């Protein structure tokens, strides 16, 4: 029932953007993020790290990945961070908060930051 062998996969949100990911033995966290949108086009690497030795007592297991919006096709100028918990169970979920930071200058720095929320679950919407 381990959180390396629950949180390996494949995840969706509820706008349909996908997250594949691999959670490694020790609290890395490696894959991808596409499709939807936070600022999307394609695929975009992921990375973060997990609690690779949680708590048993029905708590989630706290984890959190960054993406910068940038590949070979696309530059959104901007990153996002996932900062949430995983939970097991037939119906699995990743529920997250997450912050999307722009390239601003100084002048605008005050409108540089997004808020939002993001639940994934296994299964597509």
């Amino acid at each position: 029932m381990t959180a390396e062998a629950g949180i390996t996969g494949t995840w969706y949100n509820q706008l349909g953007s996908t997250l594949i990911v691999t959670a490694g033995a020790d609290g890395a966290l490696t894959g991808t993020y596409e499709s939807a949108v936070g600022n999307a086009e394609s695929s975009y690497v992921l990375t973060g790290r997990y609690d690779s030795a949680p708590a048993t007592d029905g708590s989630g297991t706290a984890l959190g990945w960054t993406v910068a919006w940038k590949n070979n096709y696309r530059n959104a100028h901007s990153a996002s961070t996932w900062s949430g918990q995983y939970v097991g169970g037939a119906e699995a979920r990743i529920n997250t908060q997450v912050l999307t930071t722009s390239g601003t200058t100084e002048a605008n720095a005050w409108k540089s930051t997004l808020v939002g929320h993001d639940t994934f679950t296994k299964v597509k919407p």
